[PDB]
């Protein structure tokens, strides 16, 4: 029944499941990841059809309040739900349908999470896909935003490999999008983010899972000063040299700076490679992972815990700050800034703990840079490196402290340490690793750059009134 919410009443009308307030499922689906950021929605429905969404777009409307789809919830600023409270929240994780046809094409509902999807695709053709580790990610949010990981640099982002999808408008009516049709919209669903549309299903191309993928891992031992060497080093080693076949990332905190990632190969091949670099790196350092596996084998290497197989039964969280940057070749200033800022300005109280992953993201080699900024509404296409900062609280349910109140000063001078040193349209983030303290402006500009005015031209012919709109998503801005 629908006691005190005239939407659920709505929503009952329409057929449309959803969760009363006072519901398990509401503490479960009502509940963001990250408690950091939590809110309540207006109403929580849960489609179960393209048609469902679209009746379910009509009762938002008629409430007169903003709509949140919600994918795999994973969003570091909660924008599943509008990232604030208040939207009525569309929860599509039990949409999850992944059917590969006899061209290797791969429709996958909306509410769909990359662990689930991954074991369809091998399980249907072995088939494989360009996204990140984290099974509990909806492919949703990860190919709005675009999508990246251990197989970028070979096969770009999620969102390269997107070649069509069946979506419901602010208007609630439904329409197909792909590069000829509504190729407007397509090119903004491509790394514009949240608030264009709401997809119901993704229509995905996709390449056979290799044959066999080496993971690896090298673990450093370097101090002040060989950091900002091996970085040095590192960093032309990503431009010039660095194969396609090989990604990586650095794994940074107080006391380790460690390079992993896969290599489309074979582990003699792969050694050959990293031991030039290690070399030029300055030495000091050592393989400690080295293992030829697959395609399901090298997901299962960057799990971290997590449940490979995810559906609607999802009830995680932490809390934590997150923030991230992306940026051109770096001058010795900024890797001398951001070296120091560890050694000196890195330490955390027992119950808090921080990481970075410096991500080989563009370059000549990389088949993400392979691909023009004017090609997708991704903007970073010309940017070599990429950034995630996270900042976490472990004991947060006895403490949460220096949060809710501070904290974010630790993370944000950590990515001053860079930013400060880059020219102003050089400046930028990425959407899918948000940091909530950016206002609606800011944000816009370093998740867009470049692509920005172009998507708010777009984002004021498909949602004028901004119905799905969040804290900090493009704006309707005509021309
Ligand atoms: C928690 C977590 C996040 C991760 C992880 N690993 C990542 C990785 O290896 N690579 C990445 O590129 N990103 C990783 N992320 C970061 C982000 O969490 C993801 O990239 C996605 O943004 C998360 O997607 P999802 O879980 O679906 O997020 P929601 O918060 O539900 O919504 C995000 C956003 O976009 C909209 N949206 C989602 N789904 C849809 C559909 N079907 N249609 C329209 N709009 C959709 C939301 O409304 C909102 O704006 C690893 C971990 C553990
Ligand atoms: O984008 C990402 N995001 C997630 C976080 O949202 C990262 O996970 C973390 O990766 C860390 C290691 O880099 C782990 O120690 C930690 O437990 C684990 O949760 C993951 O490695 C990375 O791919
Ligand atoms: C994943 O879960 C779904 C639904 O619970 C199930 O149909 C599927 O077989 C599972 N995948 C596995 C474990 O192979
Ligand atoms: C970092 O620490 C140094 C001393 O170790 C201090 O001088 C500097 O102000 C700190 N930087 C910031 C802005 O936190
Ligand atoms: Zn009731
Ligand atoms: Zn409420
Ligand atoms: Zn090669
Ligand atoms: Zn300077």
């Amino acid at each position: 029944e629908a006691e005190f919410n005239s939407i659920n009443a709505c929503l009952a009308a329409a057929d449309v499941e959803f969760h009363e307030e006072d519901s398990e499922g509401w503490d479960m689906d009502g509940t963001a990841f990250n408690l950091r950021v939590d809110y309540d929605p207006a109403a929580i429905a849960i489609p179960r059809s393209t048609e469902d969404i679209a009746a379910a777009v009509q009762c938002g409307l008629d409430a007169g309040v903003q709509i949140s789809a919600k994918g795999g919830g994973h969003s570091y600023g909660s924008y599943g739900f509008g990232g604030e409270d208040g939207h009525l929240m569309l929860e599509l994780d039990r949409m999850y349908r992944v059917s590969v046809d006899d061209n290797n094409v791969a429709t996958i509902q909306g509410g769909a999470r990359l662990g689930y999807t991954a074991l369809e695709l091998l399980d249907q053709g072995n088939r494989a896909l360009s996204h990140g580790t984290c099974p509990a990610v909806g492919v949703g949010g990860h190919v709005l935003g675009g999508g990246y990981g251990f197989a970028t640099h070979t096969h770009g982002l999620t969102l390269d490999w997107l070649i069509g999808a069946t979506v419901v408008l602010a208007d609630a009516s439904i329409v197909h999008v792909s590069e000829t049709e509504n190729a407007d919209l397509f090119w903004a669903l491509r790394g514009g983010g949240g608030g264009f549309a709401i997809v119901s299903e993704f229509e995905f191309n996709t390449f056979e899972a290799p044959e066999i993928i080496t993971t690896y891992q090298v673990t450093t031992t370097w101090n002040r000063k060989q950091h900002v060497a091996g970085l040095k080093a590192l960093q032309d080693w990503a431009q010039n040299t660095m194969p396609r076949e090989l990604s990586m990332r650095l794994e940074i905190n107080a006391n380790a700076l460690n390079w992993e990632g896969n290599f489309f190969g074979n582990a003699k091949d792969l050694k050959k490679i990293l031991q030039p670099i290690m070399k030029k790196a300055g030495g000091k350092s050592t393989i400690s992972k080295l293992v030829e596996t697959d395609w399901y084998g090298q997901i299962n290497t960057y799990l971290y815990g997590a449940d490979l197989n995810i559906t609607y039964n999802y009830d995680v969280h932490e809390y934590f700050y997150a923030n991230s940057l992306t940026a051109p070749r770096l001058s010795d200033e900024a890797i001398q800034a951001f070296v120091d800022y560890k050694f000196d300005n890195s330490s955390v109280r027992p119950g808090r703990g921080w990481w970075i992953q410096w991500d080989f993201h563009g370059g000549k080699n990389s088949a993400l840079a392979a691909v023009s900024n004017d090609e997708t509404a991704y903007a970073h296409r010309d940017q070599l490196w990429l950034w995630q900062f996270y900042d976490s609280i472990y004991d947060y349910e006895n403490n949460t402290s220096p949060y809710p109140e501070s904290g974010f000063e630790f993370m944000q001078g950590f990515v001053a340490t860079i930013e400060d040193t880059l020219p102003e349209d050089r400046k930028g983030k990425y959407f899918n690793y948000a940091d909530t303290t950016l206002t609606k402006e800011e944000a816009q500009k370093l998740y867009w750059r470049g692509n920005l005015e172009k998507l708010q031209a777009i984002k004021a012919k498909y949602d004028p009134e901004d119905v799905f709109g969040n804290v900090v998503s493009v704006e309707p801005i005509a021309y």
